[PDB]
């Protein structure tokens, strides 16, 4: 099992149907890495920490990736993720700290910087910095700018250790406080840069092989 065979949103049917839990519509065209499909996706969008499976000698996936209020079980989630019927699956990624910001809207679809990082498709991405907040209006600007994307996101992952910095994302913005989709990163992360957003994404979106 190479890492290429472990992307949670692109698992082969053999690997999927083996997993055991431990206890084109947007183009009107009948083509997924083409730049055409990507703009149409863009146009239409714009208007223990783990769970374990058994198979081929223990695959682990982050609990944060799932929807807590969901009646589906994790196998049902994985199979729905791996079906062409969710081509506009997106998530958001935000880190702020020490005057630095990086945000991105990430597509769940992969592509052709390591090869694993080179396949992360950021539909939008922004990074800026301000000494000191005054960052607050800048970031509230990005959130309004991405409002159509944000209302269609599966998850919105935010790192803001500072209490005033976490307040930046919900104090009178387009995100509401107590939005289930808003979640911490289940692992420590570095400085807010675009590459760090991709590190975080690859860390959430690939199964991990662990001991039982
Ligand atoms: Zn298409």
């Amino acid at each position: 099992l190479k890492k290429n065979d472990l992307y949670i949103f692109d698992l082969s049917e053999q690997l999927l149907n083996s997993l055991k839990l431990m206890s084109c519509s947007v183009c009107q065209m009948s083509h997924y890495q083409t730049d055409y499909h990507l703009m149409n996706v863009k146009r239409n969008l714009r208007g223990s920490p783990y769970i374990y499976f058994k198979s081929k000698y223990v695959l682990a996936i982050y609990k944060s990736l799932f929807n807590k209020r969901s009646l589906s079980n994790p196998n049902e989630a994985l199979t729905f993720w791996n079906s062409q019927e969710n081509p506009m699956a997106i998530s958001a990624l935000f880190m702020v700290g020490g005057g630095h910001f990086a945000g991105a809207i990430v597509s769940h679809q992969r592509l052709n910087e390591t090869l694993i990082e080179q396949a992360v498709n950021f539909l939008e991405h922004k990074t800026f910095h301000r000494y000191t907040s005054a960052l607050k209006t800048d970031i509230q600007g990005v959130l309004k700018d991405w409002e159509p994307y944000l209302s269609k996101c599966d998850n919105i992952f935010i790192r803001a250790r500072n209490v005033s910095d976490k307040k930046i994302f919900t104090d009178n913005t387009v995100l509401n406080k107590g939005d289930e989709r808003i979640k911490s990163f289940p692992f420590t992360t570095n400085r807010p840069t675009v590459l760090e957003l991709k590190k975080a994404w690859c860390e959430l979106s690939y199964l991990k092989i662990l001991p039982k």
